[PDB]
């Protein structure tokens, strides 16, 4: 089953993935194929897909920076119905904005059903175009037709998963405690993570003993990555990943407050040290707190 | 022995505290009698008490707002010599710049006396002006002459006295654990606290599922408060207290995030609600988790 989370949703024939154009809120506002850059924000192209509890496989598909729900224009069983961005909410019962997302023939990409027409998700004559027509086809879940199959590349982790990252780490202290204060986090590039901790101010920020040391700098940038959260998108029910970690040397006798983020793979953790905006494999701490 | 920390050093015979005018960093500025306001950040009148470590009950008087220490002009051990503001260090040999600070006869104020000239800081003639002059002054340690006599009003508490009010406190979960960041913390009045809240832009805030919610809104006034004290204060060594605070309810079925706060007379923490300015004895949570 597709897990809850957020996705960057890929066409498996051609290299676009689903867009809602300019990211508009407005009801009808077309959603098309566009083409990406990987390892970015590809702002109008990120979907929170959430399990509606009492139907199997089947979900509401939210555009993170709209907020409004991909949307079969009533209804319509036609091929060639639009698919566009429409106002909704995450457990509409409203059939035009419930998808049943199951796993093609290939066993990697998936088939987007839409619950009511029982529909598919469809790039129009598989075009690479920017701009090109998505729309609802007829189809089947068995056929190889890649105008219809869907990479969902997962852009998000579960508390669950985040907590997994930081025990496979070698730098975590016996005594080690970690406070989860969310439940699904967006993991942002390093080259996004590094613009919040630009646009903070901290790099001009200079150390003063206690008034503004370690603790002060790794908290500003946690509290900058949830202000760019809140700011950047008009979706609800995720979090943005920035940890803060309290760790002490070898010796046990010197502890330093920084941040931490999660590699692509999303396996690991990666330290941030907000005094100079360096990523490290090793920051000569062994965390023995964290919260994120 | 005084304590390492912040104080509003307040006269004995009169209520004029030791002002440095203007709160002027200038090498020279007078340090001079002024009235305050009690229950306020009185801005010119905090003077962080640093101990010299191999001289008994003898301290740097920095001032929190200029940076300048108390000086006396030139160590001249005549009666009228300038109490001024001058550049220095927390560990500094100048004695100009050093003071034993210890009981008066009265067994509550203190005397200051100059380490080289060991003359006395004095309020001359008692004058109750605002700007009236402070100078070094011959005199005893026993004597009650109100014009060489201090009362410390301590304005802020180590890390180990506000584990102490936390300790103190009904709102503690059996597992909580407690994380301390820096050493010295100047308390705010809840007049204070509160500005920082409005002046940080929180009150405008909406709550929002995860991307926006407790969490975010007690990280926001932490860090906004952490920014207030580096942007408002030149001293260092010190930082102001706001803690973050997670609780869980009695039923074990819900979990909130806060801040708290100090009571003016230190002993007992206070809990805000960053989602609304309210200051509660009982926010409905027990902590499970603080860091401050
Ligand atoms: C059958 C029809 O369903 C609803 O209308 C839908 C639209 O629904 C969504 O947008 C409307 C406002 O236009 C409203 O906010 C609703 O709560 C939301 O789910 C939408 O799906 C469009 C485009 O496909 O089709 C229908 O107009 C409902 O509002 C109608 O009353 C009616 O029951
Ligand atoms: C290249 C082309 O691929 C397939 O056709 C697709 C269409 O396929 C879907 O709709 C058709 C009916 O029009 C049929 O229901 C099929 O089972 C279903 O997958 C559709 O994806 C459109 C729009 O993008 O493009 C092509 O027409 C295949 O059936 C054709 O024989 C042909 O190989
Ligand atoms: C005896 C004298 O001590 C020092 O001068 C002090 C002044 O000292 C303080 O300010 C000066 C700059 O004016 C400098 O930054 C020094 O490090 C700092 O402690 C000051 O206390 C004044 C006013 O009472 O008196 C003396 O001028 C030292 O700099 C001199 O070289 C000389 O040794
Ligand atoms: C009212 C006045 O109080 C005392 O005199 C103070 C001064 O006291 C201090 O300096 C004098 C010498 O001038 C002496 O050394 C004394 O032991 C010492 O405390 C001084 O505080 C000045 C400046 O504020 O004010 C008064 O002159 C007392 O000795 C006087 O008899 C008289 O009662
Ligand atoms: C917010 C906006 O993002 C970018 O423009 C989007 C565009 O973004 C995608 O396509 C571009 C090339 O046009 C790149 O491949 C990006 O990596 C993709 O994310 C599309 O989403 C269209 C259609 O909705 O809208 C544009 O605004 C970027 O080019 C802009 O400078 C700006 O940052
Ligand atoms: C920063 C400044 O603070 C206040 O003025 C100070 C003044 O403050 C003290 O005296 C005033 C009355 O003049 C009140 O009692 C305050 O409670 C005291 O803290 C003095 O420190 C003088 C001499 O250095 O400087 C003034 O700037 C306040 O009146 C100003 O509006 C302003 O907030
Ligand atoms: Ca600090
Ligand atoms: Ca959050
Ligand atoms: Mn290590
Ligand atoms: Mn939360
Ligand atoms: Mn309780
Ligand atoms: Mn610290
Ligand atoms: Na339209
Ligand atoms: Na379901
Ligand atoms: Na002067
Ligand atoms: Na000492």
């Amino acid at each position: 089953s597709l897990r809850r989370g957020i996705y960057h949703i890929e066409n498996a024939g051609v290299p676009s993935a689903i867009d809602l154009k300019d990211g508009s809120s407005s009801d009808g506002t077309p959603i098309v194929g566009w083409q990406f850059t990987p390892d970015t924000i590809n702002w109008h192209q990120l979907w929170l897909a959430e399990p509606i509890p009492n139907v199997a496989d089947t979900f509401t598909l939210c555009n993170l920076f709209s907020g409004t729900y991909m949307d079969l224009y009533n209804g319509s069983s036609e091929a060639g119905t639009a698919v566009n961005g429409w106002q909704g909410t995450a457990f509409t019962t409203n059939p035009h904005q419930l998808w049943t997302i199951k796993k093609s023939s290939d066993g990697t990409s998936y088939k987007i059903q839409n619950y009511g027409s029982k529909t598919f998700v469809d790039l129009v004559n598989g075009d690479s175009s920017d701009g090109a027509k998505i729309a609802g086809w007829t189809g089947t879940w068995d056929e190889g037709n890649p105008h219809q199959k869907w990479y969902f590349n997962r852009m998000s982790v579960s508390s669950a998963e985040a907590q997994a990252a930081i025990a496979r780490n070698p730098h975590i202290h016996g005594t080690y405690r970690g406070y989860i204060l969310d439940g699904e986090y967006l993991v942002l590039p390093n080259a996004t993570f590094t613009q919040i901790w630009k646009d903070s101010g901290l790099p001009g920020s200079k150390w003063r003993e206690q008034i503004y040391d370690c603790d002060d700098f790794a908290i500003a940038m946690k509290a900058a990555v949830g202000k760019w959260g809140a700011d950047s998108w008009k979706a609800n029910g995720f979090a943005i990943f920035c940890g803060v970690m309290l760790g002490v040397n070898k010796a046990g006798d010197a502890a330093h407050a920084y941040n931490f983020t999660l590699t692509k793979d999303h396996a690991d953790i990666v330290f941030f040290e907000p005094q100079n905006g360096g990523y490290l494999n090793d920051i000569g701490y062994d965390s023995y707190m964290a919260f994120y």
